[PDB]
């Protein structure tokens, strides 16, 4: 019953760990409760939108936020294949400002990955296809948008794949330097 | 961009259809907002608990509520395979009071259904096995709990697969009838 917050490197960002009840019929859980979720952080746990993307093997999305008081946390998760996920604590004031964390969500591994505002964040899609989920704490807004580049060398990403494998979008490929600060 | 909400026979009971576009790699849309969602329906919008089970086929559960304060609306989707999915409209005082609507929520049509507060809901899986997604807007209270029959005589619900092949949970088996109100 109790909800399963794993922590991680960077602050305030968390992995939903789910009890799953099997039985004859297949398997239930609780896949995220607002009231556990505050208790547990004192956080805004709180969405206001779900968006959905189905990409193929080596699409990589990202670094992406959105500034200022417009600024999203987002609760993300894998419905089918697997990705590669990777947040960035872009917050100046926090104790790990500059650090990233990576790991798997997969439609198998039912985990969720909950990354705060003021991160940055995207992911790369392991398997032959990916269905990507993403609930976000605020909404859209196209003028507020920042960016990190990927592969930005300070940073020193480890996104898994390939290099030749990665397929990235024009704006992704031209996103500004950590160092350029466009967040 | 606009939200999708399509009307059915029961009142306050809304197919969303997604606006879905596609892509060199795949597709994105946006599967839910909560303020265009309440800008449509004067409805509350705030979810705040998602569940998720996976059952085989001919897998039946329901027909279930929560009664009173601790009443639950429900935005349910299949997020693999395909489920048969009904409401019942149980509010004493609406005009639908008593109907029932049902229909095929399916990881390929991306379909998803809101099922308001003083409704009963159930489905029931028509692929080998199938994902199903739900979100309420209220949260879990066993003390609350009310139920009809899903073979209630005078609901006459069509559940499209074979009575033979439905499994149904002992609870779900011995429901009271619709006209003796547990609910
Ligand atoms: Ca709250």
């Amino acid at each position: 019953h109790h909800m399963k917050l794993v922590k991680t490197p960077l602050k305030d960002c968390y992995i939903i760990e789910p009890t799953v009840f099997e039985d004859e019929r297949g398997y239930f859980y609780e896949k995220y409760n607002e009231k556990k979720f505050e208790e547990l952080t004192g956080l805004n746990g709180h969405f206001v939108q779900d968006n959905i993307s189905k990409s193929s093997y080596g699409v990589l999305r990202g670094l992406h936020l959105q500034k200022g008081k417009h600024a999203q946390a987002k609760l993300v998760s894998c419905l089918e294949g697997r990705v590669w996920d990777v947040a960035v604590d872009l917050r100046e004031n926090s104790e790990t400002f500059g650090k990233c964390y990576g790991m798997e969500l997969s439609a198998e591994n039912k985990l969720q990955f909950y990354v705060p505002r003021g991160f940055a964040h995207g992911f790369v899609v392991l398997s032959e296809t990916a269905v990507f989920s993403y609930k976000c704490d605020n909404f859209y807004n196209k003028e507020s948008e920042g960016s990190v580049k990927f592969n930005d060398s300070d940073l020193s990403i480890d996104w898994k794949i390939p290099e030749a494998d990665m397929i990235l979008s024009e704006k992704d490929q031209n996103a500004p330097a950590f160092k350029d600060k466009n967040y």
